[PDB]
């Protein structure tokens, strides 16, 4: 007599990229008076107390060979 | 006699990306008088307060091989 | 008589990228007059108090290989 | 002429009670053979890994009393 | 001439209780061969594993009394 | 001519109770044989690798009395 009774219980997680918290208070605080001048002439790039998030994932890939054979 | 039963009981997650939480406040404080110029001429970018989330996920698939034979 | 039932009873996590939080509180101050002038003028790139989160995962994969054979 | 403009841009915040993080792990170690004979008997009481998490508040109440007047 | 113009714009914030996160994981450890036997028989009280989060918050209010008079 | 214009910009926090973050990780070694036999027979209080975390904040209250006055 043969059994062939092999059990694959397992667990496989993957968790990838921007998996943190992100908290961006910027200008929070106290002022009385606030006066901003801005002038931008030519070719200017600005950020100003903005948020850019770039996630890439290439990865993360979960995979699983498995072979089996019983020969009598 | 034979019997042949593998069982794949297992379990396989992908969370692939932007997966935390953002909290963008911008200008949250106190001010009394706030005033703001912006002047902007030839070829200007500009972000103020603003928020870019990109995502790309070429990957997190999830792959399954698994061949069974049994020769008698 | 023959018994041949190996478990895989395993659990595998991957967590890659940006796992932890971010706290940006820029300007969160105490001021009474509060002023600002901005003047640029030929191909300037600036960031003021602005949050960049850039997150790649090319890696963060889970591989599995396993043969099981039984020879009679 | 009078001009009678008082400001109040105030603010207030209370946060009371259990404001931190609570990570209970009870039992998560490596053992190969775990038994557990438990027997109680008569007026017996009994924690085992569990959490409990009591708050009261009857404070955080926040109270403005204002009073503006003008006699002329 | 008279002018009356107070002004409110204060903010006021009440956050009280259980604000924090609970995690509680009982048991996420390994074992092979786990057993348990438990004989409770007279007036046995027995936590396990459990979780209890009991908040009570008669406080948390806001209140406000503000008087205005112009007598002229 | 009379102005009257004070200004409140004032932020005033309360934070009161439990801030601080717990980790309680009972029982996270390695062990080959684990045994525990308990025998409780007579009013017994028992507490094994539980968390009681237990807040009270009658406190933690934020009060502003004002009073503004102009007689002319």
């Amino acid at each position: 007599q043969i059994v062939y009774k092999p059990v694959d219980l397992s667990k496989v997680t993957s968790k990838c990229g921007s998996l943190g918290n992100i908290h961006h208070k910027p200008g929070g605080g106290q002022v009385e008076v606030k006066s901003e001048k801005l002038d931008f002439k030519d070719r200017v790039q600005s950020k100003i107390g903005s948020l850019d998030n770039i996630t890439h994932v290439p990865g993360g890939g979960n995979k699983k060979i498995e072979t089996h054979k019983l020969t009598f």
